[PDB]
RNA sequence: AGACGAGCUACCUAAGAACAGCUAAAAGAGCACACCCGUCUAUGUAGCAAAAUAGUGGGAAGAUUUAUAGGUAGAGGCGA
RNA sequence: ACUCGGCAAAUCUUACCCCGCCUGUUUACCAAAAACAUCACCUCUAGCAUCACCAGUAUUAGAGGCACCGCCGCUCCACGAGGGUUCAGCUGUCUCUUACUUUUAACCAGUGAAAUUGACCUGCCCGUGAAGAGGCGGGCAUAACACAG
RNA sequence: CUAGAGUCCAUAUCAACAAUAGGGCGACCUCGAUGGAUCAGGACAUCCCGAUGGUGCAGCCGCUAUUAAAGGUUCGUUUAACGAUUAAAGUCCUACGUGAUCUGAGUUCAGACCGGAGUAAUCCAGGUCGGUUUCUAUCUACUUAAAUUCCUCCCUGUACGAAAGGACAAGAGAAAUAAGGCCUACUUCACAAAGCGCCUUCCCCCGUAAAUGAUUCUCAACUUAGUAUACCCACCCCACCCAAGAACAGGGUUUAUAUAUAUAUAUAUAUAUAUAUAUAUAUAU
């Protein structure tokens, strides 16, 4: 197939509006009232996607990793992966399942631990443990919330889940999740590095679904996933589309998406004779389609990180 | 404190009436008149009107709409 | 590309998220919804005649909570003048307005209101002042007079 | 002010501890109705254009200073960030400058939901959805000639520079904006109006640089440099027409545990009752 992707003249496709810089602007304020940090972020993408501006800025306070989506992600190569944080620097890493609420029980003892390590300073006589959860839009932060409550406070959902980025707009207020020991968990809207480092990265984090697809096209990460099933040698929307055979031709394969779906618009041609109205596949339709089959995780696990995990 | 009010409206009782055409099927079904309602915009703001007109909208065989007579009265009635 | 927003107008398109099963109902006159009712499910109370319940009798009746189905707190169809996003098209929304028609409009003839009104012979600049001056101080301007903006 | 940076070096520029000047918490008036659109007026503490000193100014770029407000100072995505441009995308004052010119939000309301507090009713400088002020103008005030900039070319690949590189001044062409007009064509359209179309657009700026020259460019006497015109102007009318016009005016008209198969047995325990010497026994759950 294709050995790279070609990268010319393409930008990355930052999203910074207000309502996360506002957001952010928070995080230095309230980081008085809180005890331990939790990044929960995409098992799909464990190094690429992470905001540098987490580090630095709020920093002080003890780190844990949270690695959320399993089930869309391939732990063929996990040992790999937790060695790369531990040399970036990571010792906490554990994988979890939100929509399942997959060793989502581990964390509490985890983190009574990495806070009894350290210094309260000004809230030594706090009883109460405060808890803050950070990472990019749409990796379950607020589901973690939710599925703390279901798993130890039994209580139903407190936090506003979607399936679109920028859900939980502004930071909420505090909420319980659990009660041996009493400790509360903080809601924060997902935050983006302001630049992206590298190309690449930005059509990760559009795959997995942290940035809008509108504002990147359709079609540029509808033949990048592609290409990435291509060379994982997956091959599973062969089968789901029933398609003669693996294809590299992108607007092909979304050819025989919109024929399979029976999917059609009318489009404006630029003719030598003036503008025409032709009907034609729909293109963006099959491209859509085909994102969602792939985030909702029927064409496989996939790995986004495994070319610079090998080096 | 003592009278007067359910001819508007909320609900109920008695016995009445209305719902073209098309698709469908024995549907608190669909499109769509009559009819009921009032989402949005504009006009109006001592106005035609102490809540209206134009366009655009929801419903339109049903928990539908509606004429007549009767009942529930203020420390109360009635209330999807 | 206007704009908070494709509001309006043109055109007669697709897809996604959030919330509410659907359907229906309400703040007559600023809220039609995510609010309420709603089938289904759950809780409590009652062993019984002659105006309600009821001319009924535990598969019944009354008082409530939740809101169908399904799974072991969570998904799923369909639907919504509900709140966000998007593809294509569409267009004076815009770049950037222009032309024409009708009504108001102005003049002529008739009839003829309302709010408002301490008295007025009712100018500008700077300063002052109960601290934002047509009316006070120092300068300047200054025949009278109606109509349309 | 001259410690200290700037290889040396206070003063090309930066700047410590200090000092001297200037700029716009109180309850004094009113408790008897903020953002954007449009239009902008003004200050200079000048973002761009201009003139002139210094430079760690070779030339191009730059830094700093003086003077100058006549002219100009973009279009987009989200709710300041970056996208592309530009000679530049200035700081402000003007009751948000301006809501009897208009229009998103907030100060908040009648409905509701989530998280939190409260026994409750009901609340929250947490988040979210939805959500009505109107006006006929009386008075004051007002309601028709001088243009700027960018780019390209020539000078010139010249001066300068070892090269890399790369200008001034004068002149020419083209473009944009702004002001004032127009309909021959194009176009919206048709005795006409209009732009997307076409035509015209003209003065200086005084910061300093220097001669002579006394008690040396001179708040000494003195010399030099940069230290306006155009437009408008005469005075039958009934009626008709008009490129003139609101009227008027204007122009045209040639229970727990163990065992046996939920049951049974055994032990232990607790509850209750009785009897006997707090203790012991019996019965049952
Ligand atoms: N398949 C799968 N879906 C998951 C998993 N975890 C979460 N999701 C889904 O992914 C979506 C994103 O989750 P969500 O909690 O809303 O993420 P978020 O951090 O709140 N996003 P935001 O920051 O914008 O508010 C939800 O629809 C959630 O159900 C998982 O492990 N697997
Ligand atoms: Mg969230
Ligand atoms: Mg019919
Ligand atoms: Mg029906
Ligand atoms: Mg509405
Ligand atoms: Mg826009
Ligand atoms: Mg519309
Ligand atoms: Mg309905
Ligand atoms: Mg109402
Ligand atoms: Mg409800
Ligand atoms: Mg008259
Ligand atoms: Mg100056
Ligand atoms: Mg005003
Ligand atoms: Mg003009």
């Amino acid at each position: 197939w294709r050995e790279n992707f070609p990268l010319c003249g393409r930008d990355v496709a930052r999203w910074f509006p207000g309502h996360m810089a506002k957001g952010l602007k928070k995080m230095q304020s309230s980081l008085k009232l809180v005890d331990c940090i939790i990044e929960v972020h995409d098992a799909r993408i464990p190094l690429s996607g992470r905001n540098p501006l987490f580090q630095e800025t709020l920093g002080l306070k003890p780190h844990l990793l949270v690695l959320n989506k399993m089930d869309l992600a391939d732990l063929t190569e996990q040992q790999k992966i937790m060695q790369h944080l531990e040399g970036e620097g990571l010792k906490n890493v554990i994988f979890t399942n939100c929509v399942k609420d997959e060793n989502v029980k581990q964390i509490i003892p985890m983190v009574t631990e990495l806070i009894g390590r350290s210094h309260r300073y000004h809230r030594k006589e706090n009883l109460e443990y405060c808890i803050m959860v950070i990472g990019v839009p749409n990796v379950g932060k607020s589901s973690l919330i939710n599925s703390l409550r279901r798993q130890h406070l039994r209580k139903g959902k407190a936090t506003r889940v979607g399936g679109e980025p920028g859900i939980t707009r502004a930071v909420m207020s505090k909420i319980q999740v659990s009660e041996r020991p009493l400790m509360f968990l903080l809601d924060t809207p997902g935050v983006l590095a302001p630049r992206i480092e590298s190309v690449e990265t930005g059509l990760k984090l559009a795959l997995c679904g942290t940035v809008l697809d509108h504002l990147v096209g359709e079609e540029t990460m509808a033949d990048y996933l592609l290409y990435t099933l291509n060379k994982h040698q997956r091959f599973g929307y062969v089968q789901h589309y029933g398609l003669g055979s693996a294809c590299d031709n992108v607007e092909r394969v979304l050819k025989s998406v919109a024929v399979k779906l029976g999917k059609t618009q009318k489009v404006k041609v630029l003719t030598g004779t003036g503008n025409v109205n032709i009907i034609q596949p729909n293109y963006p339709a099959a491209a859509r389609d085909f994102l969602q089959t792939f985030r909702r995780g029927l064409l496989g696990s996939v790995m986004l990180d495994l070319d610079v995990l090998r080096g």
